[PDB]
């Protein structure tokens, strides 16, 4: 059965001959990418057994690539997809001057036609997990990203957490993307939308990450975010719950963004963060107004933040923010006075 792949060498043929392909769980040899960019229309790929990856010390290497129209990527019960992160982690993540590691584990580009990815068990990935770009009408649910193994330090990170910059879902230049019922244990942004339209993220279980954050926007290929919805979700043991960041000195657009029904728990620094002073992955303290943020809604954002974090932190640019709505929020716990500068110099406290 050509449609039943037992080894990497049988993948190509399966993708060209079968609309229903079954990966039985093998190891992808070093330097070889699990190429699913040529999937036929209405094709279905099912992950079985344990899929593993050989070690490929290269930043630009992309282990898995998915493309096609009306395609379906799912897994069978008890299946597992290991990214071989333990072999890469050195607690520096995507840092240029660190050990070389695949930046994007899974690249979902050019996926359309009401395609969907569901019920996937992914674990131990290098850096960024999902790189969703140039896709539309796509649905991802029932996903379980577990990178807790990278929480502890190894022989390469010293006292640092092996895993770093392990974004769960990165979305860009996409439209009508829906994320529902997804578990994410990582060390960075649970879900980062640098650009896209009509994006929906609901029933999200983030933990140990940086929370559902927007951006950073600006300075990238695409700096336009219009129509994003974070609904019924839980952010625990994370740096931030709801964060909207923008690169300093850059231009872009962030409109129609709504955080609704978000429960926070044990936030480290920011319960709700909205700043436009990000430079080189770090806050500058001086926000710019190149990126226009408008129509932002914080509805029913409750929960608690660690004593070491601020309930609210809003650092908008000079006249670059407009239309902020706050309703039903109840964030408590912060040991540092909240600070924000829009719409006025007072916050929800
Ligand atoms: C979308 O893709 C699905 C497959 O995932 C298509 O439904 C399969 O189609 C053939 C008929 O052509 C049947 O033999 C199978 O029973 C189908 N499977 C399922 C799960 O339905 C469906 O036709 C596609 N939709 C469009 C609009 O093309
Ligand atoms: C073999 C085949 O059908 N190829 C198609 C193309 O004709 C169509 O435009 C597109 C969306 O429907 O999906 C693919």
């Amino acid at each position: 059965d050509p449609c039943s792949v037992t080894e990497y060498s049988g993948l190509a043929t399966a993708v060209s001959s079968c609309k229903n392909i079954v990966l039985n769980g093998f190891q992808v040899p070093t330097g070889k990418q699990l190429d699913l960019s040529s999937l036929q229309n209405d094709s279905t790929v099912t992950f079985k057994g344990t899929t593993t990856f050989a070690t490929t010390a290269d930043n630009d290497f992309n282990p898995i690539v998915i493309s096609g129209s009306n395609i379906t990527i799912t897994g069978a019960s008890g299946h597992v997809i290991d990214g071989n992160g333990q072999a890469y982690w050195d607690g520096k993540g995507s840092n240029s001057n660190s050990n070389q590691k695949p930046d994007h584990f899974i690249v979902v580009q050019k996926t359309t036609g009401n395609s969907k990815i569901t019920n996937l068990n992914i674990q131990n990935w290098p850096v960024h997990c999902f790189d969703i770009t140039g896709s539309s009408q796509l649905t991802i649910s029932g996903l379980i990203l577990d990178n807790r193994a990278g929480d502890k330090p190894n022989a390469k990170s010293g006292s640092l957490p092996a895993a770093h910059n392990t974004d769960g879902f990165d979305i860009s230049s996409s439209d009508h993307v829906t994320l529902d019922n997804n578990h994410v244990y990582n060390q960075d942004d649970c879900v980062a939308v640098t650009s896209g339209t009509n994006i929906v993220v609901s029933n999200m279980y983030c933990s140990g990450g940086h929370g559902l954050s927007i951006g950073s926007v600006g300075g990238k290929s695409d700096n336009v975010v219009d129509g994003v919805q974070f609904l019924s979700s839980q952010v625990v043991n994370s740096q931030n719950g709801c964060r909207i960041k923008s690169n300093s000195g850059a231009t872009g657009t962030i409109n129609n963004v709504t955080y609704q029904n978000i429960a926070l728990t044990n936030i480290s620094t920011y319960g709700v963060d909205v700043q436009q002073d990000y430079l080189n992955g770090g806050p500058t303290g001086k926000p710019t107004n190149g990126v226009k943020i408008s129509n932002i809604k914080f509805i029913k954002v409750t929960g608690t933040v660690a004593s070491s974090a601020q309930d609210w932190f809003i650092l908008c640019g000079d006249g670059s923010c407009s239309g902020f709505t706050f309703s039903g929020n109840a964030i408590t716990g912060g040991g540092k006075t909240s600070s924000c500068n829009y719409p006025t110099n007072t916050c929800p406290s």
